[PDB]
DNA sequence: TCGAATCGCCGC
RNA sequence: GCGGCGAU
DNA sequence: CGAATCGCCGC
RNA sequence: GCGGCGAU
């Protein structure tokens, strides 16, 4: 209900305590030392604030409930509710005579979900007219609300298909009209077995309600009852309090959670250095500590605890110390345009399908919001630190040992925040600073499937309109029409001063190197294929390799053959219908047009574990869905055929274009499968061997435990919302995309850390996969990248050491079905060297 | 005054909610019941403990000592540290013993004098005089060298009197010959002593508020409480054991305050990382272990019993010089000890001794060698070991009528001898081996032996054969004991057939004593040093006696297996030739001279030394696995512990560094060392987060070879209950026992999981393979090579019968 | 019978 | 958990 | 200066 | 921590 300021005496104690402030003031004086602490006081006074509002408007709506002060209270009176409505069902049952009014309506909703609707309802209305009536009818009315419409739910596979739909509105009201929709689509179907709802009566719904309040104050006893001006019969009232001791409870709750939810901001003075698990990065004492890595459970972050990994702390403190600075030039044009247009690079202006739109205008309504929110937040963080001499980032990791960076403003984000930064330290440009600021800013444009040569070609050409739009970015809309607008327009700035000073200008810009496919990129070094590597450009080739082009020209080929060849039409009776064939199919999507956009989401979704299955969905809402919808598509007579016989092609197509990747992923899978998988003897019943986690170490050193972990039991409401074993899917689903995350990030980590001690390198812009530096370091990044990746598949042979970690683990009755190590290809590593399109 | 835990607190830990039943069903409710009341009341035992010693260390001022008093002094010493140097610099400011000791000493004699004349005077004359007595002997202390001599000295006294008698005595010695100084003791005005008193209380009040104030009488007492606690006195088991699913919890079966760990551990770090390590043979074995069943050895504890009313030890004496006089003091501190101990193992055989069976739950120390949890066990003395005896039994059989002849002997102390003469001499004892059986108290013969309650144990079951012929059932353990188990265990990984022959590892025709191998080595050396030496020279000026010289005094005294015996324990816990030449003179020289002979040696120490170096050499080529393998993982260890850091720039490219190995049955063991940066020891008064290099150096070779045994004992026993119907083991360490009949199965089983592990896993190598990485790029090139391999055959170790394992 | 990557921000 | 945004 | 572990008792 | 005893 209320709840204390933590603020006064707690987030006082950030600035004030001595050990903290000197330990910065040894380091960078005690000014510096005043702004960090006060700046990091700010960002827990913020953070507060955000809980605040926060818990206003879920007090507000009723949700208090759904916040997370109110849920540990919850899950110990449940029980108690839910024990004491099923010993009543028995006693009533027990007792002779009518039975009283209520027992037929609270039978046909769960015992759980009364209990539940009842403490919600009974939440909400105290928070938000304390009188037993208007409580037990706003029961009442819920109750029938899960009665009516659960039917629906529980009919199930029907459901599965208005599920999405329902979860895709908002708000009871638009979530209760869908179903009163559904309902009588389906009663005139006859599903609902025929029978229309009888609407229960208001007298009922109050009785309805007052069983649950009674029930509650026997079990659980939050709520208690008490009676006012008793026996007149004009003003005899009865009322609902609070437990006090319970309202306390979730106002402790409450505060205890506003203390330690941050709004973590950007330092004005270099991160703390990583001495161990805890405490790195801001370097107050604070409520909420940073962690090294990022862990569900405080369990695997103890793990880290003892582990010796000298290499993952200096990578992560190299990272930490890259100083950065706001890009004001930007800053200067963002500030303009974004007052005039919600996104600013949105809409420059250049010389059942009905119910499908009325779904993308609603949800272009919500992405609209949720965009232009996270750009006024971007700008007014930007505009902050505009003035500072330079910023920092801390850095930590997540489970797999990605790094990331923790400010909500970070280099991390979309175009528009990643053009609002620049590095700090900048050296003069030079010949091939020059160079590299050129391919850069090609890339930024989006000519990035073409040679190097023609990449300096497309900038030279277009000299006058990148000039022009460096002099009045205002007047000149040019950059905002490019791929990658604001980061484009900041290469213009970098560019005009280039020829205004000469070769000698200093350039801090980050020039960023990004992998094509790093996912397969990695599966392709590890079994040495050659034909994966090339279609990634991991190895040298003649011009830039398109994976999707590839994929889309072996699609190609099976439908031009397929159109000579191939199955005929035929009839098939399905509980008959026309079975098109792959002659006919092959037909309509040459009459499409398979270009590299039918194929790249299947490709970029491989390193996920999608396959031919994924394909379909992926095929469907990508290409044939948006066909019909703009008058095309007529070629897609049944559109759910073409999508599987196009998702069929381009499962083969990536299969044997990129078989390192597919066959490194089956051999994760299946290990986390025998791994996650207990073993138990048929006839005895007893478990040989238990569920086991899936464990293994980057070449980096750094450790990483996969431990999908299921709960036990859960509940789910239609209208309010629903309120450990290892999961054994889960450890197959994650298995082989976590540990090709954890090696690009070992990747990364090296990287970061052999061009800063080979080369002088100091200052990393780091995006999982991508690499920058700036231009007159850019050269040796480039370097650098390849040097590592070349290293550690050489030195390293992950797989077999993946198996070495698990194989005594293995039950005797798997071992057998474990599959053999991917056979090695003969790609040669040296040549990644040599190779221009990498990246990395 | 301390609050009584055992109100609230100790009906915690009877848990009579967690359902007795999940006991009662499986196993009665009245054992059950009687299981939870005898962990509740060893709690209980544990609190009333603390609390004896507690008020003992009250009535001298030692509750400075106790725990409970530590955790407020540490923090108010340093607030009191720091306020010493405060008025320093004021007095420094304004012209008008160390700091913490200076704090150490005011707030120990203030505890002490309030806990036993409150006045501040009393209390500042007392403080005076202590800090007074600080100041002189300090001197001594810092000199140092004659201080390292002494200081042994100043530890064996006990009693801050008899500290003080003889820093009184040396102080003396060190001025009557002038070491000091000769600047005698300038004493303490007595009105000063008592202004530094004064002054040093004063400074108290104003740093700290402990002058005594409520709260920090209240924090000694709730700590004194909380560590009544968790200090019970561990019972045996009237029912099964709970078995280990896991870190803690295992064993006992109550929830406890103190919950029993797998592993134990310095730290509850260490103990965490054996959570997320899955090694299901180590859980295996210690659950098997526990599912033991004993019974008291009811003859034996009668005779015990009356014996032991008698005689302060039963069989200590039959009816059949300065430093020496020290020595009998010992004995009397001696002579009491062993009667506790004795007075409370016989006191739990008498309570347990008419229970049908009795358990004891098992865990491990850090290096995994399995220990039983109760006080009481069948890994004690001789008398504990006879006292207690197998429930489970099977008929005796020719083989284990055999085994229990063979037994008997090696308790009577024939086992340098073959099997066959072992068995010749019970026979030819054979009348006396009855009477011992048949009256006890009348024949003495069975205290003669070398372990005569095992002995006499041996006597009962021996007569009960004879009885009822082979077909009478005896549980009676049998255990064996490798010679040596770190040589054996090294020389069988490195395949060394010279040591395997010494440690009977090998079949062999006759039982080989590696005391007697190394000694006729050194005679063989000594001979030939008398032909060939070193002249003597002469270096006050002092002859050194010539390596013919040494020899000729050490072949007239003569050398034999008892002169080398003590260095070839001592090698596999790691001693070496300095640590050899002390051990001689004390074992052989010093004996001598109070025999009167060693007349020979005319320089004790010379004899030491050139003897120290002729056991050393002799080793070497006795067993040079176990010394080339040790030398290699002290080499890694110390690699592991150094901070290896630029020259110049002085940055550390490595930080210390633990080791970490795993064993065959995969229990991984952790050693970390560590040492406190600052400590402080005061002469006459008590004393009070890096790896320690020289712990981990000295450590690394044992601890190593100890997880090793352990793994194999852990092997063994799952492996004689898994191929062999064995479901008893008697186990110490490197002992194993079965009952009679299974004796020759688990004879089997020892050695085939030893042969098995070591064909399986080169041990050093996977070793090697753990802290590879962790070594530097300067270190690669220090770090020596794996010792080579050697022609030995394990496959020879299955037939050797003397190697017992 | 079922199902068909990680991290953050905002909203409920 | 659900809805949407963004990063790889 | 620097020459095995685990218990119990005592200080 | 130090001293004594026991197990290996």
């Amino acid at each position: 209900m209320n709840t204390i300021n933590i603020a006064k005496n707690d987030f006082s104690d950030i600035e004030l305590a001595a050990i903290p402030f000197n330990t910065l003031a040894d380091h960078y004086g005690e000014r510096l030392a005043r702004e960090q602490l006060a700046l990091e006081h700010e960002s827990y006074e913020m953070g507060e604030a955000r809980f605040r509002k926060m818990f206003e408007r879920q007090l507000k709506a009723g949700e208090v409930a759904d916040n997370a002060a109110a849920k540990p209270l919850i899950t110990t009176l449940l029980p108690k509710m839910i024990a004491r409505i099923n010993d009543w069902f028995e006693e009533v049952k027990a007792k002779r005579g009518k039975r009283p009014t209520a027992f037929q309506f609270l039978q046909e909703i769960k015992p759980e979900a009364v209990a539940y609707i009842t403490i919600k309802t009974t939440l909400a209305c105290l928070t938000s007219n304390t009188t037993v009536q208007a409580v037990a009818s706003a029961i009442g009315r819920a109750i029938e609300d899960e009665a009516r419409f659960g039917r629906i739910r529980d009919a199930k596979h029907f459901k599965k298909n208005v599920e999405e739909q329902l979860n895709k509105r908002v708000g009871h009201v638009y979530k209760k009209a869908f179903m009163q929709v559904v309902e009588a689509d389906m009663l005139s179907k006859g599903l609902l077995g025929g029978e229309a709802w009888s609407s229960w009566h208001k007298e009922d719904s109050i009785h309805v309600g007052v069983r649950c309040i009674e029930m509650l104050i026997e079990s659980t006893g939050m709520v208690s009852l008490h009676r006012q001006n008793a026996g007149v019969v004009g003003q005899d009232s009865e009322t609902i309090e609070l437990a006090p001791e319970y309202a306390e409870a979730i106002a402790t709750r409450a505060g205890a959670l506003a203390g330690i939810s941050p709004m973590f901001q950007p330092c004005v003075v270099p991160p703390k250095p990583w001495t161990g698990i805890t405490g790195g990065g801001y370097w107050a004492n604070g409520r909420r500590p940073l962690a090294l890595v990022r862990t569900h459970s405080k369990k695997a972050l103890m793990r880290y605890e003892d582990v010796y990994m000298p290499e993952v702390y200096k990578a992560i403190n190299i990272a930490q110390n890259t100083a950065w600075k706001i890009n004001k030039k930007v800053l200067a044009v963002a500030n303009v345009i974004t007052k005039w247009k919600h996104c600013p690079v949105e809409d420059i202006p250049a010389i059942t399908a009905w119910k499908r739109a009325a779904a993308a205008v609603y949800r272009k309504d919500k992405a609209r919001k949720s965009r232009r929110i996270s750009l006024e937040f971007m700008l007014e963080q930007a505009n902050k630190f505009a003035n500072h001499k330079a910023i920092w980032f801390p850095y930590n990791m997540d489970w797999r040992g990605r790094v990331y960076a923790v400010s909500m403003f970070n280099p991390q984000g979309n175009d528009m925040t990643k053009g609002l930064l620049t590095l700090a330290k900048g050296k003069p440009i030079g010949k091939e600073g020059y160079y590299w600021l050129k391919i850069h800013g090609a890339n930024c444009a989006g000519v990035d499937k073409v040679p190097f040569p023609e990449r300096i070609k497309f900038i030279e050409e277009n000299h006058e309109n990148i000039m022009a739009c460096a002099k009045s970015p205002l007047e000149n809309t040019w950059w905002a029409e490019q791929d990658s607008p604001f980061c484009f327009l900041a290469f213009c700035f970098e560019y005009a001063g280039v020829q205004h000073h000469g070769l000698s200008y200093n350039c801090s810009l980050p020039l960023a190197f990004d992998g094509s496919c790093s996912g397969i990129q990695h599966f392709s070094a590890m079994l040495r294929d050659e034909v994966g590597g090339r279609a990634v450009n991991l190895l040298p080739s003649e011009t830039v390799q398109d994976i999707y082009g590839i994929v889309a020209k072996k699609v190609n080929e099976i439908l031009q053959a397929d159109a000579i060849n191939g199955t005929d039409n035929e009839v098939v009776t399905v509980t008959e219908k026309v079975k098109l064939g792959t002659k006919a199919l092959a037909g309509q999507w040459l009459a499409y047009g398979v270009t590299r956009s039918v194929t790249k989401r299947s490709v970029m979704t491989l390193a996920y574990g999608s396959k031919e299955f994924g394909f379909r969905q992926q095929v469907l809402e990508d290409t044939i869905q948006p066909a019909i919808d703009s008058g095309k598509g007529l070629m897609f007579t049944q559109p759910n055929q073409a999508a599987g016989y196009m998702a069929k092609l381009i499962w083969e197509s990536v299969s044997v274009t990129v078989v390192a990747a597919v066959e490194a992923m089956n051999w994760l899978k299946s290990a986390a499968k025998l791994l996650a998988a207990e073993v138990k003897d048929k006839k005895t019943g007893e478990i040989l061997r238990k569920r086991c986690a899936v464990h293994w170490v980057t070449p980096d050193g750094f450790p990483v435990w996969q431990e999908y972990k299921k709960p036990i039991q859960t509940r789910l409401n239609l209208m309010f919302l629903g309120q450990s074993e290892i999961d054994a899917h889960k450890q197959e689903s994650g298995i082989a995309p976590n540990f090709v995350h954890s090696q690009d990030g070992s990747h990364l980590r090296k990287t970061v850390v052999w061009a800063h001690e080979k080369y002088g390198i100091e200052s990393f812009a780091l995006i999982h996969d991508s690499f920058g530096t700036i231009p007159a370091d850019a050269a040796n990044l480039f370097k650098a990248v390849r040097e590592t990746m070349v290293d550690t598949y050489e030195s390293c042979d992950v797989l077999a050491d993946f198996y070495d970690q698990f194989a005594d683990q293995l039950h005797e009755s798997q071992l057998d079905k474990m599959p053999a190590l991917p056979a090695k290809g003969n790609l040669n590593l040296r040549d990644i060297l040599e190779s221009d399109f990498a990246f990395a």
